[PDB]
């Protein structure tokens, strides 16, 4: 071979090997060891080097599963199992946790534990309670109870300084706004500050090959990041006064969930649809008048080249780059699905339009939906759709049409995908441009259907109806299908990578963690 492999390289792949052993002597080890397994699942799973370990982690979850009365004896079991064995589709209630609440609604942790293992428990106990379907009161009170709980043991100072770190982190994050890479970075400084942690036999060989494999990776999608400048200078965005430099933080974004090198079209292609998705919705929402949107309309509808000469350079060249970019996404797509996809490609995009179109129309003519009329238009309008379809397609997972219309629109998934980022994005306090002053927006459609209501009322419903179609969204993401589950982890991700990015706007700190600074070995 020209290149051989790099030493940094060379000893995570020993270290994957010294970890499958350590699997398959656990799964060897004959009687119910089914938290040991589940705790080994664990590890690897907050580290997000679990790709790996597939094959050893289904067999330990299988065990897991059909041992699941033998390993939810108590509190911390039943919650680390709920939330590990759900997240990997398997169909588990959160009636275990019913089983540990006692009085007062407090949930009991074993009698004989220590002050660390008891918040151990509630840990697990809240991170349990974050992946909630909708109707489980259970997730609901355990959540209240854990994050009560958790802010007192900070608040008492008799704390590890590691165990303050992964309460901080866990009730800073939760789950909808984080991502995969993200815990494992945060959990690699967790475990590690962890002396008794990092002493415990085979411990240490999980955290070297997690930072490893961080730093391994990090590389190439650092790598990729120069093939996404280039495009930036070459397509002349950079010279577009209206698009910042948010293709940057998309391909971050993208690194903290997609990670192995084969998928560098999915990471570049989120990253660049998903910028030219945010310009095509500055040159609706702001720049361009009524006459020039329904060129750009028509350009996209007869799928031409270029625009007419005579409009303005800011839009002529948006629009060059948008046309190449979803061109370029759609054969990297079709190599992979077989099959010619941009005839659908397109199709999707014109829907977005369509969406952006009529949200320009209702500002024009004084028009206020109503918030079931608004919500309906902005899922498509939210753009979610136009940056998650052709990026998943260009994945090794084979997506027939009959297939993929169970996770693209008009699915209930690709619904409550949209619906999150568009609600997350209009229950947005300090936005700098601020939503208050905008005609139509999630606040001022609920004003329509509830005349009388402050805009303070009106957030307030928006923010928990935002909570009731998480927990719709979840149930929907976990539920079996046809759908590969890839497919379907990665359109979910882009969900949370939103969830995260407005609660980040900060953003900074995110693109330096997954691309540029590695971690220390």
């Amino acid at each position: 071979q020209p290149y051989d492999d790099s030493h940094c390289m060379e000893r995570a792949e020993r270290l994957i090997g010294e970890i499958k052993d350590m699997f398959n002597e656990s799964g060897k080890f004959c009687g119910e060891n089914a938290f040991e397994r589940l705790v080994m699942v664990d590890k690897v799973q907050r580290l997000a080097i679990d790709r790996h370990f597939q094959n050893e982690i289904a067999q330990a979850l299988d065990y897991v599963y059909r041992y699941w009365s033998d390993c939810s004896r108590d509190l911390n079991s039943a919650a680390l199992g709920l939330r590990i064995l759900r997240l990997n589709r398997y169909p588990v209630s959160s009636d275990v946790l019913r089983h540990f609440k006692g009085n007062d609604g407090q949930f009991l942790c074993p009698s004989a534990q220590s002050e660390e293992e008891k918040i151990g428990s509630i840990l697990n106990l809240y991170r349990a309670s974050l992946i909630a379907f909708p109707e489980e009161n259970i997730m609901d009170e355990a959540k209240a109870f854990a994050t009560t709980y958790l802010n007192q043991v900070l608040q008492n100072n008799n704390i590890s300084s590691h165990l303050s770190k992964e309460i901080k982190y866990n009730l800073e994050y939760g789950w909808h706004t984080n991502l995969p890479r993200v815990e494992a970075r945060n959990y690699m400084d967790i475990y590690g500050e962890n002396r008794s942690w990092t002493e415990m036999g085979g411990n240490m060989q999980i955290l070297n090959l997690a930072k490893l494999d961080f730093n391994i990776m990090q590389s190439v999608h650092r790598l990729e990041l120069e093939s996404i400048l280039k495009w930036w200078k070459d397509s002349n965005l950079d010279k577009v006064d209206f698009a910042r430099h948010r293709h940057v933080e998309y391909f971050a974004l993208a690194c903290a969930y997609c990670i192995d090198a084969k998928y560098y079209a999915y990471r570049r292609d989120f990253a660049k649809l998903c910028a030219l998705a945010t310009i095509v919705d500055d040159i609706y929402d702001t720049y361009g008048t009524i006459e020039e949107i329904k060129l750009f309309n028509e350009a996209v509808k007869m799928w031409d080249s270029s625009l007419p000469n005579s409009l303005p350079e800011n839009i002529k060249i948006a629009y060059k780059a948008f046309h190449m970019a979803v061109n370029e996404s759609a054969e990297a797509a079709k190599k992979t699905q077989g099959r010619d996809i941009l005839p659908y490609a397109r199709k999707v995009w014109e829907h977005y339009l369509i969406g952006l179109t009529k949200e320009a129309e209702w500002l024009a003519n004084g028009y206020i939906p109503s918030l079931e009329e608004y919500l309906e238009n902005g899922a498509p309008s939210s753009g979610y759709r136009v940056t998650m379809l052709q990026p998943t397609l260009t994945l090794d997972a084979l997506l027939p049409d009959n297939i993929l219309l169970e996770m693209d629109y008009p699915s209930r998934f690709n619904e409550l995908l949209c619906l999150s980022l568009r609600l997350k994005g209009d229950t947005r306090t300090f936005k700098a441009e601020a939503n208050r002053g905008e005609l139509v927006s999630g606040i001022s459609c609920y004003i329509k259907d509830h005349p009388g209501s402050s805009e303070e009322e009106a957030l307030d419903y928006l923010k928990d109806l935002l909570q009731k179609r998480l927990k719709e969204l979840d149930q929907e993401y976990l539920k079996p299908n046809n759908v590969p589950a890839i497919s379907k982890d990665h359109a979910y991700n882009i969900a949370r990578s939103y969830q995260l990015l407005y609660k980040e706007r900060d953003i900074k700190d995110l693109v330096t963690q997954i691309l540029l600074e590695p971690i220390p070995l």
